[PDB]
């Protein structure tokens, strides 16, 4: 169960995190691992057909050691990934987005402007 | 362009309005009249398969004089309505929801608990 916020305003990955945080929420993460919720989230972004930041990156352990912001691993072989991703140089700082080309996850550098999705676990 | 918040938390119609307002947003209304956004919004609720409040009611003008909270009319013949709705007695105070049966609009009394959708136009 969640509160999911979608924003058409774009920002880099760091700013997306603080954007959600300032609202008492977090960049979407656990909701992406929830089979019902992730399906609803992707149904929305599918219509929008735009890139969105999600709360995962390799900043801590590097390479393809992707972590959701709540500390849970985003397996390199997850079905959430777009075909042939992740594929950027493992030595880069990598952030994860919902890539419009496939409406599935993708590794990118962290400076590009993208839309934002925030979550808040209920209760 | 907008900010759209979906919440699994249920409430009556009045409480949904206050819920959105306390967040600097409004019960979804103009976004429902936007061709891209309404489809994105409905794609999300389709997956969820649950009832959601929307920002429309007959409280100012009564009967089937439905108005979106921003004062714009919700035509009784809108393609947004579920088949054979609106159909509740015109003497009642009627509120509008996204009804899970069709994933389309429907008139109901205002006291039932339903999920909430808030919006915030972005300029
Ligand atoms: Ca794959
Ligand atoms: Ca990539
Ligand atoms: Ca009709
Ligand atoms: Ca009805
Ligand atoms: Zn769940
Ligand atoms: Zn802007
Ligand atoms: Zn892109
Ligand atoms: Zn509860
Ligand atoms: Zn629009
Ligand atoms: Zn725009
Ligand atoms: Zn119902």
């Amino acid at each position: 169960d969640y509160e999911i916020l979608f924003s058409d305003e774009t920002m880099n990955y760091a700013d997306a995190g603080t954007y959600c945080q300032s609202r008492g929420m977090a960049l979407v993460s656990s909701a992406m691992r929830d089979s019902t919720m992730v399906k609803a989230i992707l149904a929305f972004t599918e219509v929008k057909g735009h890139d969105y930041w999600v709360g995962a990156d390799n900043l801590q352990d590097g390479a393809y050691n992707f972590l959701w912001n709540d500390g849970v691993s985003l397996p390199t072989d997850s079905d959430l990934w777009s075909p042939n991703e992740p594929s950027n140089p493992q030595s880069w700082q990598l952030c994860v987005q919902i890539w419009s080309k496939y409406n599935l996850l993708d590794d990118v550098g962290c400076g590009g402007a993208r839309r934002v999705i925030c979550e808040k676990e209920l209760d």
